[PDB]
């Protein structure tokens, strides 16, 4: 019954059609894609992205919910913003989770779970915004601690991200840590931190679910 879309963040490998530009759900354009960032050792966003969704589509399916992914591999051209946006749209999923790592000061350390705001739709004005809610608490919970450098209490209401604004249903965009930060990192590096945040991720997945059936 349940379907959740699946969004690592990123491409495998990314040319020159990165820079086509697409709309943004309020007007304008911006870049199809953007590189992404990686920690100090040169470990890719796009890889921590791409494992760590691997882990959450594995906790979803033990849990009998069907899951999409936005990409089917970690070494070649993916989708842009808007086509990952209109992809999700198109399965009418209870819930889409983009995934991503930040590039930020290398004190800055923790997560933000970002929405659209000002909202689009009744979508985006409340079941997104309790979305971030319960994601932001059960980050909190696996003891990722709320960002110390960006957003609200680990919450970022923003108009600028293209996949939050064109998003239908339930869409939310986990920043899952800095990976310039030493412990962040340390976390992202391994198969245990990449499971940690699965797991967070799962239960904030799970618990956003059960309160909408
Ligand atoms: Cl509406
Ligand atoms: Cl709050
Ligand atoms: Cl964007
Ligand atoms: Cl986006
Ligand atoms: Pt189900
Ligand atoms: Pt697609
Ligand atoms: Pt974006
Ligand atoms: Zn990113």
């Amino acid at each position: 019954g349940m379907v959740v879309f699946i969004d690592p963040g990123h491409n495998g490998a990314n040319d020159a059609s990165i820079g086509r530009q697409v709309p943004t759900g309020r007007g304008g354009t911006k870049n199809c894609q953007a590189s992404g960032t990686s920690t100090n050792s040169g470990y890719p966003e796009h890889t921590f992205t791409w494992e760590t969704g691997l882990r959450l589509r594995a906790a979803l399916n033990a849990l009998g919910v069907r899951t999409a992914l936005s990409r089917g591999n970690d070494n070649a051209l993916g989708p842009c913003v808007d086509e990952r946006a209109n992809m999700a749209n198109a399965l009418r999923p209870n819930a889409i989770v983009s995934l991503h790592a930040d590039g930020g000061p290398a004190s800055g350390r923790g997560f933000h779970v970002n929405y659209s705001a000002p909202p689009l739709n009744a979508i985006q004005a409340g079941p997104s915004v309790q979305f971030a809610r319960i994601m932001r608490d059960q980050l909190q919970a696996s003891g990722i601690p709320k960002a110390n450098y960006i957003g609200q209490d680990g919450l970022y209401g923003r108009s600028d991200l293209a996949g939050l604004n064109l998003a239908q249903y339930p869409s939310i965009l986990v920043e899952l840590g800095n990976m310039k930060n030493p412990a962040d990192s340390a976390l992202m590096e391994s198969a245990e931190g990449r499971q940690k945040y699965a797991n967070a991720l799962v239960r904030g997945v799970a618990g956003f679910l059960a309160t909408q059936g």
